């Protein structure tokens, strides 16, 4: 309960430092700046997107969920993507995963987690789509790291499959989609080099 | 359909920024990332809006690592949304979080978009939850004459209803019975001033109010 007071005191100190360090920060923040990026990341990742990316917050529209998923029938993430593309006219969409991801780890443990099961089932489906690759990695840690990367790649594919991204990219040549991995050990972003154009053509084949 | 070269240049700009940022943090503390990647479980679940302009841990002056975060359009907790319900269940049953905060903000594009008559296609069902909050409080909101004050009141009521939806979850009710945590708070962030306001939700009263029907 003392926790409440602690946060409000920190907020006041942060406002004072921000006013002293940056004169027009609140004025700029209260002024409208349209974000250039949609970032989809994990709820249990440890550093905010704009810090990692060295952007000012206001430049990144953010969605975070367990294990940075983009499931087909999830209106929560689909409404984020639709708003970002059709309302904000964002030029970049990023899916960013991270190593030491509790969401991805939890997905592999054979427990019935009731309500969590259908969410984490999406990660187990990534595992089955890439079973030969993953089963050929003998070290548990390296296998887990590869699963986090494949999960990002499949989340990226799911973004590219949205009608919002396909229609916008056809009519206007944006946005592009990237998959990244954030490594807490070094703080460095690594690009997974999802081939957007190749993936977009691969997906448009049907029709 | 070829990717314009200017979209490729933006990529390299971000990776440079990230390298510079890593250099800075290694200056301050050679073992910053070594420490960061050993840190313990977060004590707070923060539910906020996607179009809010400052991250939770900054607003709250916490180290990131201390806040498990969900952000969505208009900081909603809809009954049948497995995305947010799985965040709440994981936070309570896996992370044993002590606090859940729903934080709204004034100048919320999500809440604004909910009141504009446009057909948003796929967005209409998501923003329908905000329209439901307006219907639940129609006489209050229709009696506020200034458009800006009405919109601000809608943002506050939206946070309060998101909080009610958290307190309805079996995870929160069972944990609170067994261990007297987590507690749920509704906050508003005011970008004009940088200040948090507590909406003072009355967790225990709301928890009783909800348990009545059963
Ligand atoms: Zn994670
Ligand atoms: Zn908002």
């Amino acid at each position: 309960k003392q926790s409440h007071e602690r946060i409000f005191e920190n907020n006041r100190a942060w406002v004072a430092t921000k006013m002293k360090d940056d004169p027009a920060f609140f004025e700029k923040l209260s002024a409208g700046q349209t974000p250039e990026y949609l970032y989809i990341g994990c709820s249990d990742s440890r550093v905010p997107a704009n810090e990692i990316m060295g952007l000012e917050a206001g430049e990144v529209f953010v969605h975070r969920n367990i294990a940075n998923l983009v499931p087909n029938t999830d209106l929560n993430v689909m409404s984020v993507i639709n708003y970002a593309v059709r309302h904000l006219q964002v030029k970049h969409i990023v899916v960013c995963g991270h190593y030491h991801c509790g969401g991805v780890k939890a997905a592999l443990t054979p427990s019935d987690l009731g309500l969590l099961n259908p969410w984490l089932r999406n990660v187990r489906d990534v595992y089955r789509l890439h079973e030969q690759e993953l089963d050929g990695i003998q070290d548990a840690t390296a296998r887990a790291r590869r699963l986090v990367e494949l999960n990002v790649i499949e989340s990226c594919r799911n973004v590219i499959k949205t009608a919002a991204v396909q229609q916008s990219f056809h009519e206007r040549q944006f946005p592009v989609v990237h998959g990244w991995i954030f490594d807490v050990e070094t703080g460095l972003l690594r690009d997974l080099e999802i081939d957007f154009e190749e993936t977009l053509r691969d997906i448009k084949k049907i029709y």
